[PDB]
């Protein structure tokens, strides 16, 4: 069969668009990935064996079609991209239809929304991945429906009681949401509600959880929506220094300090994180991204620190997740990061920014049980003082709850492991997605 992946530009939404791609390839499918051709030549030029024909995976096979951007010169582009994928994306299916390749099923993301619109007009199935946690989903699915109170401009710091779902204090729900947000990203709320809109056309929505992680929650939203959890993507389908430094170490020792490809912040809290460790003399692998201009640290921090610290420009995260010596992971808690350290078994210190992250990290520390918080997002706006990041360090590391969240991380370990089993959940889910698509045929 051959089904469709075309995904929004941008990273954080083409690189699980791809894991799904490479998964659902495996089990025999032709999948086709397409993205703006604007971001598909930066593709082009990063990774090779992209560039050329189709790639092989296990008995499918994987091509790249890039939707022709017609850009070449966000809000002024999102609607430039809508027109312009409205008017290329049928004649680029119907090249399929005429060559004997009739596409069986369109999946998209929530930032490029009108295209289940497309796949309505030309009769072709719609399904959506969402990147997100399913707390995530439900807070969109309930807010575009109008289902639950939110804050609002009258009543900015109202709690929300989501049905399965602790409830989330106002600063809690996702920021996209938040009455209050800066103009780049009404655009990005934009379309996250056309999504919610658009789901009406959509037959199936595939989720990048796992069902113990949220389960409670996936059985009462799956009455109303049809969410299949098939994560965590990453473990599905797939700096020696780094690593080389690491064997080094002793076990649970190392604090891991990474933001992700996006978050850079302010010139200020970077220099609290850095006197707190220098202050308690922990071990720490610290990756600081060069964008923005280029964080500065304290004078002789290097030198200061010795052989217990190390700061690196990139990091191989999913292998440094995985290492023994890690005592912990201070993190922006986007969703994939999230996932990466229940998965992995590794405690969390919590520094969400925006978006979903506030989200995370209320999971991450008062629902999952494995770490400790240290900032609260963008409306806390506050530097969060070194001796905080020293007290949480501790508290995740030798305080008298340590090894309890120790202990409820390698609990989620072990469950994320039988999700993608062969017999799992996520990988039941994945193979069900796959008999609908044939019983289309």
């Amino acid at each position: 069969l051959h089904v469709f992946l075309v995904s929004a530009p941008g990273q954080g939404n083409v690189t699980p668009m791809l894991r799904l791609a490479k998964s659902l390839a495996s089990k025999g499918l032709l999948v086709t990935f397409s993205t703006p051709e604007s971001y598909g030549k930066e593709m082009r030029k990063t990774n090779d064996d992209i560039s050329d024909q189709p790639i092989l995976i296990g008995e499918g096979s994987i091509r790249f079609e890039f939707l022709d951007d017609e850009w070449d010169e966000l809000d002024a582009y999102a609607t430039h991209l809508e027109r312009v994928g409205k008017q290329n994306l049928p004649r680029m299916f119907k090249k399929h239809e005429e060559e004997g390749r009739p596409i069986s099923c369109i999946i998209n993301n929530p930032f490029i929304p009108w295209v289940p619109e497309v796949a309505e007009s030309l009769g072709i199935p719609s399904a959506l991945l969402w990147v997100q946690s399913c707390a995530s989903f439900s807070s969109y699915y309930h807010f575009f429906n109008d289902l639950v109170s939110f804050p609002t401009e009258s009543n900015l710091k109202k709690d929300v009681c989501l049905p399965s779902m602790p409830m989330l204090k106002y600063d809690e729900v996702p920021l996209l949401l938040y009455p209050i947000v800066p103009l780049p990203i009404i655009s990005l709320k934009n379309a996250m509600l056309r999504q919610q809109k658009n789901l009406s056309k959509t037959f199936c929505v595939l989720v990048d959880t796992f069902q113990q992680l949220e389960d409670e929650l996936i059985h009462y939203l799956s009455k109303l929506c049809p969410i299949r959890p098939i994560g965590p993507l990453f473990k599905i389908s797939d700096a020696d220094d780094c690593i080389e430094w690491l064997d080094s170490k002793s076990p649970s020792s190392v604090v891991y300090i990474s933001f992700g490809s996006i978050v850079h912040l302010k010139q200020e809290q970077i220099t609290e994180i850095a006197y707190a460790l220098m202050n308690i003399n922990i071990s720490f692998l610290w990756v600081m991204k060069p964008p923005d201009k280029q964080h500065v640290l304290p004078q002789g921090f290097l030198e200061k620190v010795g052989e217990k610290g190390k700061v690196v420009k990139w990091s191989p995260q999913e292998q440094v997740l995985s290492h023994q010596s890690l005592a912990c992971f201070v993190t922006h808690c986007g969703w994939n990061s999230s996932m990466e350290a229940l998965a992995n078994g590794i405690r969390v210190v919590t520094l969400p920014q925006w978006g979903d992250q506030v989200t995370n990290a209320k999971f991450l520390v008062d629902v999952f049980g494995v770490g400790v918080r240290l900032s609260r997002g963008d409306l806390e706006d506050r530097i969060i003082p070194r001796e905080e990041i020293e007290l949480r360090l501790l508290e995740v590391t030798s305080g008298e709850k340590a090894t309890e969240m120790k202990h409820n991380a390698l609990r989620w370990k072990k469950a994320a492991e039988e999700a993608v089993a062969k017999d799992g959940s996520s990988s039941k889910n994945l193979q069900e997605f796959v008999d609908e698509l044939n019983n289309f045929r």
